[PDB]
């Protein structure tokens, strides 16, 4: 898990691509499986819900790829962030809700959030919502570093993401329906 | 504020009549009107955006009641929460987020609220959310007191309301739009 305040803001301000119609064989890369492909040269870490789902390859999914290394050989390095296609272009705005504790204060705040498609890989959603919470409620700066993002499913299931360190290299592979997502509250508590 | 007396309040009775009528009059310095259903005479106080709205007294609309006392004659008083009449049973289904922040610690639920009519006063939407809390999420019991109740509203006005006292009077008489109702998102800020 990545500690540290400035570690945390590159990584989560950095630029992330998504590909379509990638297809890879499969390989073992010491321990965990990897599948390459090459739209500058690729390398992709299923050890999640991925592993089990994509335990042979890849035909035609999609990856949200943000990079974590060049790996010895020069490979730009990812994990997870698979989605189906057919991956619907479906398109929904979501409530979000930001609330700033700080000590005995609450800074309170409304947006949206914009899922683009039918299906979004938890890797994905983390990173969007991140991305935009640096960006606009000055997350990981100054004082605003921990706390949590919470994602309520059709009513039912919920989905913590503790904003303190990276996302877990195995919940990555994890795939959402967005039609689901009900609402995003996240609650930044200030050091 | 004392957190047993918002205790008592927010788990006291409410109740919602239909086609209430009368006229508006006197009660030192404030508009009042007197109505009754069978066999307990009431006496709705307008003294807020209800003051101007129905400065001729009232039609058929309906009445969200909670009991602030007994007067001196016996009229259960009662403060705001005037909607509209027509008034279909048109039902939407809500998204709440309750967070906990005791000190580091972050303890957040996921819930629906079940909101029945096509329009809501702030009064009983404020009622409704802090008995579903105080029933379910212990609040006003122990440490729970302070914190937010964030209305998120259609693409997207906010409406906060703070949990530390009773609603304001001069506010319950504000109404909301049922399906513009995002979502709320409550924050306890443990003592």
């Amino acid at each position: 898990h990545l500690h540290d305040i400035r570690d945390l803001h590159r990584y989560y301000s950095s630029e992330s691509f998504e590909y379509s119609n990638v297809s890879g064989k499969v390989e073992n890369y010491n321990g965990s499986n990897v599948v390459r492909f090459n739209p500058q040269n690729h390398q992709l870490f299923l050890l999640g819900k991925d592993k089990e789902q994509y335990k042979e390859g890849l035909q035609g999914q999609n990856v949200f790829v943000v990079q974590e290394l060049i790996d010895p050989n020069g490979r730009l390095s990812t994990v997870g962030g698979v989605t189906k296609k057919n991956n619907k272009t479906s398109e929904t705005n979501t409530p979000l809700f930001v609330n700033k504790v700080n000590g005995e204060d609450l800074d309170a705040s409304i947006d949206s959030f914009l899922i683009q498609k039918e299906e979004i890989s938890l890797k994905e959603l983390d990173f969007k919502i991140r991305q935009q919470l640096v960006n606009n409620y000055g997350l990981y700066k100054g004082t605003s570093k921990y706390g949590k993002i919470i994602i309520n499913l059709k009513d039912e299931n919920k989905v913590e993401i503790d904003l303190g360190d990276k996302l877990q290299f195995e919940r990555m592979g994890d795939v959402l329906n967005s039609k689901d997502i009900r609402g995003i509250s996240v609650t930044i508590n200030q050091i």
